């Protein structure tokens, strides 16, 4: 029986802790494609730090959550984390894709837990996810886009010559 | 078949990727304590500090040998990540116990690795735990004794009494 | 047969050789009670740090001692140190009772050699432990002895709550 | 008959000197590597100078094993130096690849030293080649496996463009 | 029954606890020797510093050891300490020879403890003494046969002048 | 065929990979002295870093003349490097002897170029010898001279004492 609890629903909770298994879950695919491009057989550092900085705001993206699940009176529930979907991750476009799919499905996460706060009028909610979600992920899926388009232009009939570039002047080392 | 690889075997490869899931498990179990302190009904700010370092620096222990995996040519692979043993964690005492017996699992497969490899003659594997992570498990630990006998010491018959103090007198808020 | 010493007895020369074992012994003394406050089943910071700060100054007295010796053309001689009084120094309170036991025989024995060199109307010696030493004992007394009322104060009948506090509050971590 | 020798034995002691005639031998092949690549008709000077940094580094390991041998109580053997295996070095893939074999020669000396070592019961030795070379050598070759991986992304049908790009944008001129 | 002792042998904290008495008696031979030094019928004032700058170390080798004991989990046992082998130390090459019979014996006592955790599989211990001791102990034999050397070669037919010049010219003032 | 080849003769270019030859075999010459003088039983450190700092300056020479070869579009050839003549090298004033021979024949070699330069017509190769090489050699075989007349004056009767005295007020410690 919380102290604290005021038009906090029990679905909006639910749905924060899977949303917060989600964002741990990306964090774990982008350790995992981070980690594949630092191989000595790939070695594209600006692909791996570009990756590995995903991970650190996806982490920090479920530290919000869960901060904000308390801030509620809401009860923290962690759940297994599922490994990466793939082991091993192909060239920088095929990284790109996977990453751009795995965005758009954190996107619609968000956008129907927004809409399950709209119905269960909790404003808080609705703003919590506005301010500190909605806008981030616009933004990253338009320069995930912006980076595809750069990479497709890049591949022509010279694909090493074009992923070579794309990491070197596109990408930070 | 690498380039790079030299003396690394592929019993400390596999060791290497099940010690990164040890270290993954532990910084989840370490991201639970931590809001479970940060409850409005547990409330205890320097213990919700505590495991949240933890938590960073059992990633941050993850991270190094994933890039060691990759500097030796092995191939990091990744697991499903399971759940934290408990949901809540009791008292400030329950957690520290709960954290030392996992450090003491953490150091044993540390030592392990170790042993596996002083037997296949892999120097570098030997000195990389050394330097790394065998003298911070046994800081580590001495640390947890010190504070198990300290909040051991409070709790007298004023256990709620005891539990602030510690709290607020020797961890950092 | 000596060119410096003028006014210097073979039997303050002799008397300044024993105060010297006593301030060793007196110095290896504090180290045990400071190693068993930093033991992980005692771990009491503060008490351990009090210790270690007087095995230091301890020694420091008899470096200052020595020095003197040799100044006045005596000849250190030193002795077997005796191993400290307990292996194990019980609570707090026990220790420090045994320190303010242990401060009273030294300046029992720096009175005796002030008394000695009187006799021996040797005014050098006299002033160099009315300098040195005569006042930073009745000092460090004088501060035991206030703690050891405050350490009684705080016993109660909840003993572990009150070393805790009087560590954590009158002495330094 | 040395004043400071202990436990340092003969088979140790003539090791070092192979290790060092080693280490000056590849201080000499990367010296021809720098000075091909500085040729007019070559050109590249981004790999003329990561060769000529090794240069630089393999010397400054010799003269390490060198005043360990003195600092152990050996003494110091010089044996004639051969010549670089090869006058020119063809391309940029070529050289990096004749760079590689030399590293892994090196670190399997190191290798088999150490483990002399480990037999001899000298950790001392020991210790010695894991602080200074073995970390040194594992991070070297992860590099140059990189650079390989690079150089030959960039090979495409047009070799000389993609050995321009990668002396331009990896190397540092 | 100890809360964080992992990996510990009771051999090691036996060992330990009689290498403790080691560096302390190692300690007390160098006051002896500076002593010995400020005498104003020896009148060595480099000789002096260089035995007094080593006692202190010795006690800090002591104080290291004894804080590993209590990180470890093991119980600091301290006994009686023994005096110096002598009361007058001879010649500064006296003096520099029994100094460097007592570090060779301080070494194989460390070599010996290192053997021992080698065989206990206690890499913890061997790493630390390969960090505090091994190479520490190393370069201070190297530099106690610098000085013998020295001295030696400065006696000729005329003693006094060369202990002089070597007091002045080499060690520090 | 060389694109900037011009007034420059095969005999300077291979008399340039000859001379580059004794460099390297004088720096390796003076690796040899230097590490003799660091001995623990010869233990002379300003005879150490006298020889060792020429070792550098003899490889900095062979580094102008392969960049100089280079810049004439000449090709740098190596030649096996013979170890130096002797594995000790006796008292400070065999050593000095030693040295001022082998400068003498570096000089040699230098005016012999020289005079080749002259009679094929080459001023840049003339000139390149002048600014960097004639002078520095007449400069040191200069200095080797007051050094040798300096050792030589204080052997006396007393050549331990000469040998330490020119060591620690001639030369750099
Ligand atoms: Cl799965
Ligand atoms: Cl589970
Ligand atoms: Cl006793
Ligand atoms: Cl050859
Ligand atoms: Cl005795
Ligand atoms: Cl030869």
């Amino acid at each position: 029986s919380s102290q604290i609890r005021q038009n906090y629903s029990t679905e909006v909770e639910a749905a924060v802790n899977r949303l917060v298994n989600l964002y741990l879950r990306a964090s774990y695919t982008y350790l995992s494609l981070g980690f594949y491009f630092d191989r000595d057989d790939v070695a594209l550092e600006g692909v791996c730090h570009f990756f590995h900085h995903l991970a650190h705001h996806k982490h920090h993206g479920a530290h919000h959550l869960l901060k904000m699940q308390n801030q509620r009176g809401g009860r923290a529930l962690f759940q297994d984390l599922q490994k990466p979907s793939q082991d091993e991750w192909g060239t920088t476009l095929d990284a790109m894709k996977a990453a751009i799919v795995l965005e758009k499905s954190l996107n619609q996460a968000l956008l129907d837990l927004h809409a399950l706060g709209s119905a269960q009028a909790d404003p808080h909610l609705c703003d919590f996810l506005e301010s500190h979600f909605l806008d981030e992920e616009v933004k990253l899926i338009k320069k995930m886009g912006d980076h595809l388009t750069n990479i497709q232009r890049l591949v022509g009939s010279q694909a090493g010559l074009g992923e070579y570039l794309f990491e070197r002047l596109t990408l930070k080392h």
